[PDB]
């Protein structure tokens, strides 16, 4: 249980959508990140909720950043039972902006930019550092990306209850970037849709985290420039 609380993008601080603050205001604040219900998991890989969380909507703002630059995401406190991989994807929005665009359930627009899984057969996972404050994560915007508006999808997949399916707990959330710079590339391989990328039967989705086994991270190969 948790969500990305804020980030540092293009050197600037952004408070993400706040599910326990924003809905109660007379006028919810403009955000660079998309609405989420709260800190609970999505458990249905066939649902659009797996994309940007349940009952989401486009965000009003974008955060400017240079291709090749580093982004920091800061999670709320991550429970130590919630071992699992941490994965980040991007998708290019229309040049008219992400603010009124949501990929459809069959839009193969998402490319994986970073992933981490289980360290060998140990109990150390990519989620582990987030279990000790400050709960911080970094990713690099690929340096070759053509300037434009992009959605970023970030998730932890907690596997403490994933022996069968449904069981795996997905904690996805999306934020919006204006990528700038000298890049010329638009990813056109390793593209997937959400839903679609993950199947209930994937070895990393139905998974026994309490046996001494290695872990196959779900989804496509990582994009490389
Ligand atoms: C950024 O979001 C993070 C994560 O929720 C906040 O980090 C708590 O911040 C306090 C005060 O700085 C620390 O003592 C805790 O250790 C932090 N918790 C975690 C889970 O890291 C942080 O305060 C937010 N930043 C801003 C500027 O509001
Ligand atoms: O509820 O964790
Ligand atoms: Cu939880």
């Amino acid at each position: 249980h948790g969500f990305v609380d804020n980030a540092t993008i293009g050197g600037q601080f952004y408070q993400f959508y706040q599910p326990y603050q924003d809905p109660y205001m007379g006028s919810p604040p403009d955000r660079i990140s998309r609405k989420i219900p709260g800190n609970g998991p999505v458990e249905d890989v066939t649902s659009l909720a797996i994309q940007c969380n349940a009952d989401s909507a486009p965000a009003k703002l974008h955060a400017s950043a240079a291709a090749g630059s580093t982004v920091t995401l800061r999670w709320t406190i991550w429970p130590d039972s919630h071992v699992g991989p941490v994965i980040t994807y991007m998708a290019r929005c229309p040049d008219t902006g992400c603010q009124d665009w949501t990929p459809s359930a069959s839009d193969k627009v998402w490319f994986k930019i970073k992933e981490g899984g289980r360290e060998g057969t140990s109990n150390v996972w990519a989620a582990t550092p987030l279990m000790t404050a400050p709960a911080n994560y970094e990713y690099a915007i690929p340096s070759c990306l053509k300037p434009g508006y992009y959605l970023v999808r970030h998730e932890i997949i907690a596997l403490h209850s994933a022996y069968s399916y449904p069981g795996a707990q997905f904690y996805p959330g999306c934020h919006q970037l204006q990528v700038t710079g000298s890049g010329t590339k638009t990813p056109s391989s390793g593209l997937v849709s959400f839903p679609g990328a993950y199947k209930s039967t994937d070895p990393g989705v139905t998974y026994d985290a309490y046996q001494a086994a290695t872990y196959t991270i779900p989804g496509p190969a990582v994009f490389t420039c």
